[PDB]
């Protein structure tokens, strides 16, 4: 919500209280999302003020407080900056923001990250440039210097986080997209490349000293209607953990694909279809193994632009015998979302 | 403070600066509330949308953040989301929400939790119905569906939460609430019922496999007076520790009284009498132990409505010779709010 | 951003997102600041309510967010509450206020405190009366109950704060200040004494029953001209740690010095050139060593009032030989920031 805007300075304040329950058999344990409630709220600003008429600057910060944990020792349990960055934007020259931000592959994953409480199952976090990391720097320019509509650039420099753990660790890397945006078409290609740690290299999953990612995506948006497709592979970038061994690392190689089409009806519904498939290669020790893989159907019902209610439900495809322990349980969220 | 409000949408951003400090002699190990520096702050949002003449979304969140921790490591002591979640209220039918709220017990206690600084002691968090939960689908009606004035309900559902705690645990049970006013008289019962967890029945004290809690209450709130009593019971619901053995757990029967007499003078002075009494019946081990017992006189100052003081002066009742170890000191609160 | 006012009370909501990296040679373990990001955000309240003429009620908390954590098991490194206080301010009486807040000394080290990224080292936080600690109440007073305009004191009491560690902890203490500003000119003294806790006693290193700590400064604030000076000294409260040895107490004696000269352009530049030389005494087993030295040479380029970028550049001249194993490189912050 808009709450300032004078001097040419705006900020917006953000946020939504999420009232969350999953739905799973058994102790959710062996299931796709878990079970119990999940409710949480975030808080977040995003300001903009014009410096003159070519030039723009701007922060945003996110943050995520769980609204499932006692008000005990536990209270704190996943809470979390999702976002922290400030930036300039000039003119048709382009922009440059530094924080915690995306990663550029994310340029591509965003296309399919539309379901309603899940999705989005490749874009992990401080995992490199697919989900959201800590010291990006990031440059991007639309419509090539304004000389073509519809064409957008970004390059992303990735700093090394040397963490306490291999999952949340990363060397330094470079990463860019290209994109295209046609009348309701959209085509994206999006790649990055990054240096191991020391400690990720001492996993005893994946081989390698450089990480790899790279996502195509293509939709179709427009008249209600919303198709979108990616196709990702990756190097040693994907975390897995072998449930059976408690042994974690990373998959030598992935290919993943995500499919999504959606609807929405001029009375407030948006059915939601999806499917997800995401395979890791030459696991030392498996072989191929399944991820994640599942079909998705739910629908999410807009009262208003602040209040909504939907339904997830995951049918998983994951099979009990999955050899890192997947769970293969089907899961059910439903969620009433005020928001402002 | 009302920061939004267009379109329908009117979000509501309060907080509070609370400097506050506790004088007990001692360390304040053996007195009823402890000594030295408590100052906190408290943010919240409180959001509302109305969908249409007879529907409203609604939303709210409140953060606990304390004021008397170092920048050090023990930063985030004590710091917490108190409430989070989301719902609808539609015409006359009543409302529904999902999220950490209020259990339905304490739609009784409500009315002595009136104390400048103290009071209250029977509504613990996590604590079943008592106090804030995570988890809780609670119904409300009012007015009962607009045909009898003043006749409230509620029923609520609260969904099992296993916590690394058999104190901040639950399974899952119902609780209702009945209440009725007619000019400033009001007259609440209230009840609830829950599975206790594996955990909560492997302590040491206490013995059952569901928890129950219902609390009475009366007011008469009209004409700058306001008085108030409470009188309900528990059956292993309520938190013990046994100081001495270092042992814990819950009372097996609790019978609590809890009365509030205060006046609110036309310049700003509110002074306050309370009596407060939750004795334990069959402790294993002890017999009945009191586990509060005390008379409180204070008063708070109300400059205006963004600004008062207080102090809050707990009389203890306790003895030395309290078997499960429980303090026999006083305490005396002083604080100084500023709020928004 | 003042983002409310009526009926006498407004509310200014604030915070910023600052994009922030160090460099600094090596794992930065050597180097004066660290290496890497560095990104982080603040939010924070001030309020304000006139409860009449002469008499206001006011409020404030700010927090500190971090942004270079994951969204794992690290994700609130470093977050804490930096104030929380309220209080109130009477005609020309004065001012008095409790809570989280600034010691009195800092009345003093605030002259130096304006570095783009660093300096002001010797105001150090949970550090008796030099940085921000919990459970101060202070009571200032301007112009001398309005007879004297320019003359300016404080006097604050520190309660006794036991936290789990000797570094955060403090014994009770008083402290004050006075300063007198004419046209352009100002000038401080401020003096503190407080008693150590048995677990600061309990210390290797630093020898005493009583902290201390004064500084004066002197400062010409005009013509877009700013320059300041410090000079202070402090007996067993300065926090020090033997790298070789692993140990750690506090300084027996600091002479601490520092110097600022910036000047600011009218078109957005802002150079500084600073200096700051912090040396111990006595160190049991070392003899003097210095624990800070360096020259700093930076610029903050405003683009407005809500958008700024800077670069601080610190030239160690702390020697390799340092006894202490204080590190000697240099370090470059390089920074973005966005506010309101
Ligand atoms: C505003 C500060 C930007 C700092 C960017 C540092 C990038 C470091 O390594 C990039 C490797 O690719
Ligand atoms: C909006 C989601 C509401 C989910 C309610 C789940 C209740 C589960 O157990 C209740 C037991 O009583
Ligand atoms: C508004 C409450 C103020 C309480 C101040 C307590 C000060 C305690 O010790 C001070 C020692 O000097």
């Amino acid at each position: 919500a808009e709450i300032y805007n004078k001097d040419g300075n705006k900020v917006d304040l953000y946020g939504k209280a999420v009232g969350l329950h999953y739905f799973s058999k058994g102790n959710g344990e062996n299931s796709y999302g878990g079970n119990g409630d999940m409710t949480y709220a975030r808080l977040g600003f995003k300001g903009e003020t014009q410096i003159n008429s070519d030039l723009t600057g701007y922060g945003q910060w996110e943050y995520n407080f769980q609204g499932n944990n006692s008000e005990g020792a536990d209270a704190q349990t996943g809470n979390k900056t999702r976002l922290a960055f400030a930036g300039l934007k000039y003119a048709d020259v382009g922009s440059f923001d530094y924080g915690r931000n995306y990663g550029v592959v994310y340029d591509a994953l965003g296309y399919t990250g539309m379901l309603p409480e899940f999705g989005g199952d490749t874009a992990y976090s401080d995992d490199f440039f697919v989900g959201r990391v800590g010291g990006v720097a990031t440059y991007r320019n639309s419509n090539f210097f304004g000389l073509v509509d519809g064409l957008n650039f970004a390059v992303q420099y990735l700093g090394k986080n040397e963490r306490d753990t291999a999952r949340r660790s990363n060397g330094d890397g470079v990463g860019g997209s290209i994109s295209y945006e046609y009348e309701g078409f959209g085509i994206v290609g999006a790649y990055g490349a990054a240096d191991r740690t020391n400690l990720q290299e001492a996993q005893p999953l994946g081989n390698g000293k450089k990480a790899e990612q790279w996502a195509t995506g293509l939709k179709y948006d427009a008249n209600n209607i919303y198709l979108a497709a990616n196709y990702g592979e990756t190097r040693n970038a994907t975390p897995i953990t072998n449930k059976f061994t408690n042994t974690s690392g990373f998959a030598n190689k992935t290919q993943d694909v995500l499919l999504v089409a959606q609807y929405q009806f001029d009375f407030g519904l948006r059915p939601s279809i999806a499917y997800t498939k995401s395979k890791a290669k030459d696991v030392e020790g498996i072989g191929d193994v399944d991820l994640v893989n599942y079909f998705e159907v739910g629908a999410t019902y807009y009262f208003n632009k602040n209040m909504s209610t939907y339904v997830d439900y995951i049918i998983n495809q994951i099979d009990s015998d999955n050899k890192l322990g997947v769970g293969s349980d089907d899961t059910v969220a439903v969620g009433i979302v005020y928001q402002f």
